[PDB]
DNA sequence: ATGTATGTGTGTATATATACACATATATATAT
DNA sequence: ATATATATATGTGTATATATACACACATACATA
């Protein structure tokens, strides 16, 4: 058959059948690229066209076929390799060994049987972002490799090399072009203005307009790179694409190395590319982004899309707290946040981010849900659609938690030139270890169970609080890593109950035995255990099934209650078949009522990389110094505003009262002025550093703030040179320097400056917590 | 079948117990076993033990146009299906769950009971789509096939909130059921600032304490169908395969409700269909023609307004590019768009599109990106993640001008102003461009004119120095033509020729007997050659001539080749015969077609209009401008002399305030008495600087009735010697302003000549500026 | 040589569907 | 008693698919005496 969106050539297994290429591309719009680009009639004399080349879309990303395969060594000697059946029955893999011809049990060593295929090289055109270049190119790769590595020895496996990053200056006809973002990244920090010049990201191919697809594709052959391969190769294939964790976690540890410069010169000039030095930088480069994007910080325990979506969402409902589409939402944070992806996923995050049931992952949310969320009968799955159910910010949570004087002084992360969110936010609770989650990664698996509101806050307020009596026990333990107060796991909105056998957690469900009618009702589910899912589990059992006639749900949106019916005498024949030890009952064997809690602590850290905990006290014990001195440098940057306010507002008065003797009618414009305001005493000011201090650190505060103008006092309204105008500037001058005297009293206390201010922040914390809870979280 | 809860007791002794509640996707499905499952919060509502669900699909089939009644010998006619009707998968569902048979007739009780539930329930949207089209279409399928069971209470239906308004402190919202109603409503008050109007589009929009609510009371909130005798002709108008019935009806607007039937339905809690079709499914067909039908005076639809009104809003600071879906939910949040995403974002695809036989020629926005080709007919564009659009800024600058926007009729959606009732361009858009599209009742098919011809028709209007200046105002008095009107051959290298009452369009060949080889160079007018190709290859007998036909095609450029078998040009020639109107090779090769125009189009305040020539379309449009232009120059005399009367108290104040000397009064109150002992206006400052949507009869009617803070907000950088000598020369330039709007005003023939001509030169040379750069404006 | 039935096609609407990667604990079905 | 494939589920990502309404000029497929 004509296999699916696929375009051939004109000389596909003929008498020229080996001049011939396959663009096999990523989906359909890459596609509509191509066939925009082969198709330039005589505006391109030198390009290709579809006389010697072709079209086919990958699906995708790729099956890796390196973990669906099987060695069998024969008899004879000479091994084997027998495929799954899942990787037999792949529709686009199926597709490509029908279009080029291929045969399994070929070697493909000779010429006489490699011109036995239907057209002779495969060029793969793929996006540039880490996602398409190192991804699924690497698992193409590592598909040749594992089948029938001889072509890439003598030279079948291709591609081109787009732009991901083109800069255009104002003026010049040829802008700077950048293949990673990093690059890019260490090439905008180094600039000092970047107001002249436009950035273009290109995700896909299909974001290449006219002009610069002609561009393109003048110099196509120009852009097609061959790979090799040598014997320092097939380690890294096992390592990066293999079955086992092990390998890939001890070398991705460590960051990416980078290149040298005959490595580069070879490259781009011969035009052919190592297979593992392409497997050392672009599939270990993919790997590092995909574990930055899929496992949490431990600061505020949020991934990057989530913490994308909190900034946004902050920014959002700023003005009023009006409530949007979801689809509304996620506009407004891919576009105000740089987020560089598709908009499904990002959808998917705004509706998993606002849910609020027993047993969701979120215990307290960012977000008010308004609409249909989803319940506990199908875990979340199923919610609206985001055309449907609306959200708005938790204001309160919001402002309590995440406290926004802070939100001046954290590390931002810069994209395409501008600011978009935090390096990571620093809650005033330890929310990394206050919620649930479960995820895999490249390498390593992600999975918190949430520990007890009073723990944490017995905890943070024994480190604080200088009078409460484990004080210095505390510090003692976290300067020798013991443990002294308890860190439970939570039992909120759970009915259950919950035990400890040596290492581990165990939570059980509750059932209710009754021999009148042969019934067992089940009243809860452990855990983070939907419904439906236990009922078809506890169906399909065949042992299970030889007791029970019928089994029945009655149970309410937020309640279990299913109900079972047994055979006939057969509550006697369970005791025997599933015996009872002493950690859980007969029926709970039978009727799949525990589960274990077993966590993989395992985090990023600030500055990226992995960071692996082996206790909950470690992560806490990790947390509070980042508060400590963020406390610290509020109050010092508090310090240095006030006594510029102070030094501002009393020149103010002074002009309000000799406007009269000065007569500033008299003058000219703004040079005499400034001259006849210099000459009587008034200081030079800098009034939108005064007014608006956004982002400056103290030392930019105190090194630009003298070197101004007069523009402070030459705004001056008329409406405020009257007498209850002068009153009540006299009065908020009076309220600033009680202030600052109140500052510089906080900068000495003990144990560290600002240990009254985070107590308190401490108490609203929990009382706003405490308001959501008995609100349904809906804060009425 | 599948989503499909199954009720415990359906098909047994209490089977006809039992109610089915076919919602219409699976979100309705979310609410409705949310719902279902309040077991203590809800002790008197209903649960699965007697009540299912089901999804609709979408929008039913009709099987009214899908159906053949057939006469046998025995005089009787039987009614025989489709089968495409018979295998439609939602339909197979229904018929499945309910037991229905379709040689039955349900007469009698004891066939009445042969069926697994009692009633089938349609928990649909309240919205006009959903409560009109596809409850009317579930209504028809029940009528043509089993009209006995609309006899006997089998059909019912809830009936849920539209808008819900909820009053700062008061405990109770006020529910609307209508949109018009609430718009009624909401154009009394004269003030909804505390207020808060939720729109709810599907219903898996309504929270938990909504749906506590409405459940508590949910047999207080269903319905039940009974059946006229004057139902046949009402279903058979709607929904039948004659149009022309439907055009007959659908001019007037839908018939207001009595009082009398509004009780008898709230009270004894039944509906009648006929009441039903001609309120509900008229109605909705009233809005589909609104919605899918362009307005005679901008040439474009509702959602394309609020998509250049959208446009206009976003792209202001700075003209930054946006994607397709960040521009698409900016435009749905601020135009208060109540619809659906995908829709909005195809929508705005094809309203950036750029190719040869595209639908706009003249476009609102520059498309970033691949925005697909003349192959696949412009169906080959790509996500709306990958490309990009942008305001084309000068060409909607020169066509739509700002001042004249703020003193257009607005639509309201839910109090707030979201776009205009119409834009009224430069020149007459809606001839101008392309279209094809279908609607209730009616055909929407246009064809675009010359640019050089509607060029020299308005300024043979507008200027009186043009010799066809009286001879064209005595065509528009008594309706005859004398300037031509030709459609449009822009872009187009084949030919067109007028044979009677028509217009055909000609494709170019090119042929060669030494080869047998025929080289298509041209296809006619919107032809997309994947199809054209596609087509070709159908019909056998054609393809008993033809070996080979191969494609060579270019982006923008048509290049086709065939191959003959050879000795059968002789035979094409004397069996595919000559008329004068077309070629035996152009016969064979389906080379022309005919220009056939339905110019049917919308007007203002509502309403089909449909017109004979493109003559009337241009005659209409016309006065709407002139009315414009004079009311914009009225609107900005007043203004001038208001502004002219602000600064010349600001400026004597700078020249005595150094010895008024406010700075000595103690708070606003004694410094706003003092300027008042001393002959100063009280002015609207916030009025005369931005009269935003202000008529000129409250510009004059509240802006002397204002206060002192044009004059108590000024800063003391304003009082210096040059900026007195700015604002001066600012006074004498508004002076001379002033005197030359007073000057044209009284011009010959109508106020604002002399502007329009201006305006239709800056538009003509964007045009050209935009046709000279592939239309990227460079 | 006519009276029939089908059959895509355009814009603006209504409601859904699917493949793949990644780690690890649990569950299920044979085969020494 | 035991290894060994196979299957599933979680979040953040990569790609695509498909049913219905509405009007009418036009094209292709057997019947019509
Ligand atoms: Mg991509
Ligand atoms: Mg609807």
């Amino acid at each position: 058959v004509d296999v699916d969106k696929y375009t051939r050539a004109r000389n596909a297994g003929g008498k020229r059948a080996q001049d011939c290429m396959l663009l096999a591309a990523e989906g359909d719009s890459a596609l509509s690229l191509l066939r925009t680009g082969l198709t330039l009639g005589k505006s391109n004399p030198s390009g290709p066209s579809f006389d010697f080349c072709g079209m086919i879309s990958l699906g995708g990303v790729i099956m890796n076929a390196c973990k669906k395969v099987t060695n069998i060594t024969t008899d004879s000697g000479e091994t084997i390799m027998v495929r799954n059946e899942q990787l037999t029955n792949n529709k686009v893999l199926q597709g490509i060994v029908q279009v080029l011809g291929l045969d399994f049990n070929c070697h493909y060593k000779t010429q006489e049987e490699r011109a036995k295929l239907r057209y002779g090289c495969i060029v793969a055109c793929v996006d540039q972002d880490l996602d398409g270049c190192g991804k699924i190119l690497g698992l193409l790769l590592a598909y040749f490799h594992l089948f029938w590595p001889q072509l890439i020895i003598h030279g079948f496996v291709k591609r081109l090399l787009t732009p991901l990053i083109r800069v255009y200056e104002k003026g010049k006809t040829m802008p700077v072009e950048f293949y990673y973002e990093q690059e890019f990244d260490a090439w905008a920090k180094k600039q000092t203005s970047l107001a002249n010049h436009t950035v273009k990201y290109y995700k896909g191919l299909a974001a290449h307009d006219t002009h610069e697809v002609k561009s393109m594709f003048k110099h196509f052959d120009n852009m097609v790179y061959t790979f090799t391969l040598d014997d320092s190769a097939k380690e890294l294939f096992h390592i990066y694409f293999g079955g086992e964790s092990e390998l890939r976690k001890r070398e991705l540890c460590t960051g990416v190395v980078p290149l040298t410069e005959t490595q580069t010169q070879s490259i781009h000039s011969v035009r052919r590319i190592p297979c593992s030095l392409h497997l050392q930088v672009d599939t270990k480069a993919y790997k590092l982004d995909a574990i930055e994007r899929q496992i949490p910080n431990f600061l505020d325990g949020m991934t990057r899309a989530r913490r994308k979506i909190l900034a946004g969402g902050v920014k959002c409902f700023a003005s009023n707290n009006r409530e949007r589409k979801v689809f509304q939402f996620g506009g407004y944070v891919a576009d105000h946040m740089f987020y560089h992806h598709g908009d499904m996923s990002l959808n998917t995050s705004i509706i998993k981010a606002a849910q609020y049931y027993p047993g969701s992952s979120h215990l307290y949310p960012v977000f008010i849900g308004i609409g249909s969320f989803g319940s506990r009968h199908l875990g979340g799955k199923d919610a609206g659609s985001p055309r449907y159910i609306s959200v708005q910010l938790a204001s309160e949570f919001i402002k309590t938690m995440f406290p926004a004087e802070d939100s001046w002084l954290l590390p931002y992360v810069f994209e395409d030139g501008q600011r978009a969110e935090p390096e990571y936010y620093v809650p005033v609770l330890p929310l990394a270890i206050m919620e649930y989650g479960a995820n895999p990664s490249e390498g390593w698996k992600y999975t918190t169970w949430a520990r007890q509101l009073e723990d944490i806050l017995a905890l943070v307020r024994a480190y604080v609080d200088k009078d409460n009596p484990k004080h210095e026990l505390l510090h003692y333990a976290i300067k020798h890593k013991i443990t002294i107060l308890p860190l439970r796991p939570s039992n909120y909105n759970f009915k259950g109950h919950l035990k400890r056998f040596g290492q581990y957690y165990y939570s059980y469900g509750t059932y209710v035995i009754s021999e009148q009618r042969n019934i067992i009702t089940i009243t809860e589910l452990p855990l983070r255990v939907p419904t439906v899912a236990y009922i078809e589990s506890i169906k399909k059992s065949s042992n299970r099934m030889t007791f029970i006639e019928e089994i029945i749900d009655y149970s309410s949106s937020e309640t279990i209650e299913i109900l079972v019916k047994l055979k006939p005498n057969s509550l006697n024949r369970i005791v025997e078949e599933f015996k009872e030890t002493e950690e859980q009952d007969s029926i709970e064997n039978f009727l799949r009522l525990r589960n274990c809690l077993h966590s993989h602590l395992n985090f990023v850290k600030p500055k990226g990389g992995i960071i692996e905990f082996n206790t909950y006290y470690e992560i806490l014990y990790a947390w509070l110094p980042y508060r400590r001195e963020l406390y610290q440098k509020r109050l010092m940057r508090e310090h240095a505003v006030l006594k510029l306010r102070i030094i501002m507002e009393t020149a103010i008065v002074r002009y309000i009262n000799e406007s009269a003797e000065l007569n500033l009618s008299h003058y000219e414009d703004e040079k005499e002025a400034s001259r006849i305001l210099s000459e009587h005493g008034f200081p030079p000011l800098n009034h939108t550093l005064i007014i608006s201090p956004e982002f400056a650190s103290i030392e930019e505060l105190n090194q630009k703030a003298l070197q101004g103008c007069y523009t402070y006092i030459l705004s001056l309204q008329a409406r405020e040179l009257l007498i209850a105008a002068k009153t009540r500037r006299v009065e908020k001058i009076k309220k600033m320097q009680a202030r600052l005297d109140k500052v510089e009293q906080l900068l000495q206390e003990s144990p560290f400056p600002g240990a009254s201010v985070w107590l308190e922040e401490i108490d609203a914390v929990e009382k706003a917590i405490i308001k959501g809870r008995n609100t349904q979280w809906k804060f009425h």
